[PDB]
């Protein structure tokens, strides 16, 4: 019985947001507008016997929520949850300065009706500039408005430039992702694509299309919260399960069933062992390396004595090489689905998710090196560098992780 609201920021942040309403809703049976499984965590009972999505659409440019407005959901979502006031991180984390009181006072007014909130969620995305200034502006101000509840995100990672600034954003993102985030689910539109272009045959896989994708992760990844059981009912539940210690909370996920349409037989054995082939892992990466914990959350039909046999295969063909200072094991949950064949979801905190990281600072460092395009960024009280700040701190969560594989640890 415990609420969840979500912050949708950015084109992409409220883009990947308008597909994970449209999924939700199609589970929860209700229509662009409205109407045993708990649809209080994400919903909202409207003043007429309609539901209404705890969702809040913040962007810097009208372009993108008129998109929605005069779509087929417009009727959704709660008109007043909807606000529009720069290309820069720093006009990003600036307007929302600006902006902070209009923003809260739809923050905490979704934070009012619920009765027992849990957290927050943040759709955005690390490059760009709103997602990342305003959303890490947003990210440090509700670690103070609000100290205890939790923080989660669904960020997405830019592709492999045109931006030409992504790695300053990004790098003075990830520091708001390392500090002032509880968990971090990372979407790498670089492994999105790989997919949506091989598996599954688009050459040119647009932004609907690749976010479909999301929208099933960021849409499995929470039935256990909306189809609840005894256990995993809480998202503090999940995450906990995932970090061990602090700092290390960037996990990684995947999807099985993912295209065709017969075969001879498809049970969980499959699908837990695919889910460790890395061709469906939604990240990119290039021994050592090992997993820190693994979620999976299988769907439909599955009696729990299958699945205790399909993890000694993996014991023995050694699948899945886990870290050297602790109990190596991976979490299953057999969740339901909506009343309307199996399917897998895994979410694991890996250490190799470092490499992210360090394909962002080198990109910085370069673009540092030479005084890149520092002049738009230096518009507005960046008389010096909160860039080194960050920097160092982002080291810091590459220094853990990679520690994080030896025995030592
Ligand atoms: N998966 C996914 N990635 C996206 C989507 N839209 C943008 N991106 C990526 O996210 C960044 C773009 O953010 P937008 O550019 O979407 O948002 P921020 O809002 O950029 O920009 P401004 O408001 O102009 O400051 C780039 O790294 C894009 O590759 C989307 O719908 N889905
Ligand atoms: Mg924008």
């Amino acid at each position: 019985p415990r609420e969840i609201i979500t912050l949708q920021l950015g084109q992409c942040g409220n883009q990947i947001g308008f597909e994970f309403w449209k999924q939700l809703c199609a589970e929860h049976g209700i229509s662009p507008e409205a109407i045993t499984d708990r649809k209080d965590v994400f919903f909202y009972q409207a003043d007429d016997e309609h539901y209404i999505p705890r969702a809040v659409l913040l962007d810097l440019e009208p372009r993108v929520i008129h998109s929605i407005l005069n779509s087929p959901y417009a009727k959704l979502y709660n008109p007043e949850n909807i606000y529009l006031s720069g290309n820069n991180w720093a006009s990003g984390f600036s307007q929302g300065e600006k902006i902070h009181e209009d923003i809260f006072d739809i923050i905490d007014r979704e934070a009012d009706g619920s009765d027992s909130l849990e957290g927050f969620v943040l759709c955005h995305s690390i490059a760009g500039g709103t997602g990342s200034g305003l959303g890490s502006y947003l990210l440090e101000r509700l670690n103070d408005r609000y100290p205890k509840k939790l923080v989660q995100t669904y960020s997405v990672f830019p592709n492999q430039s045109d931006v030409v600034v992504q790695p300053y954003n990004s790098l003075l993102t990830l520091k708001r992702l390392t500090q002032n985030a509880d968990c971090l689910v990372v979407l790498d539109n670089t492994a999105l694509n790989r997919i949506a272009t091989d598996r599954l045959h688009i050459q040119n896989p647009s932004f609907s299309q690749i976010n479909q994708l999301v929208s099933t992760i960021m849409s499995a990844s929470t039935t256990t919260l909306r189809y609840p059981g005894y256990m995993n009912n809480d998202l503090i539940g999940l995450i906990a399960s995932l970090i061990p210690t602090p700092r290390l909370h960037f996990l990684m996920t995947g999807y099985t069933p993912l295209t065709t349409d017969s075969v001879r037989k498809t049970t969980v054995l499959d699908v837990m062992r695919r889910l460790l082939q890395p061709k469906n892992v939604m990240v990119s990466t290039g021994t050592n390396h090992c997993y820190i914990a693994i979620l999976n959350i299988i769907q439909g039909e599955v009696d729990p004595t299958q699945v205790h046999k399909s993890l000694q295969r993996i014991r023995e063909r050694k699948l899945a090489n886990f870290i050297p200072w602790g109990p190596a094991s991976i979490q299953v949950a057999l969740s339901r689905k909506s009343p309307y064949r199996v399917s897998g979801l895994m979410m694991a905190n890996h250490t190799s998710i470092s490499s992210l990281f360090e394909r962002t600072c080198r990109q910085y460092d370069k673009l540092r090196k030479r005084e890149a395009f520092l002049e738009q960024f230096r518009k507005e009280d960046m008389f010096k560098d909160n860039f080194d700040e960050m920097d160092t701190s982002r080291e810091i969560v590459q220094q853990l992780i990679d520690e994080y594989h030896a025995a030592t640890r």
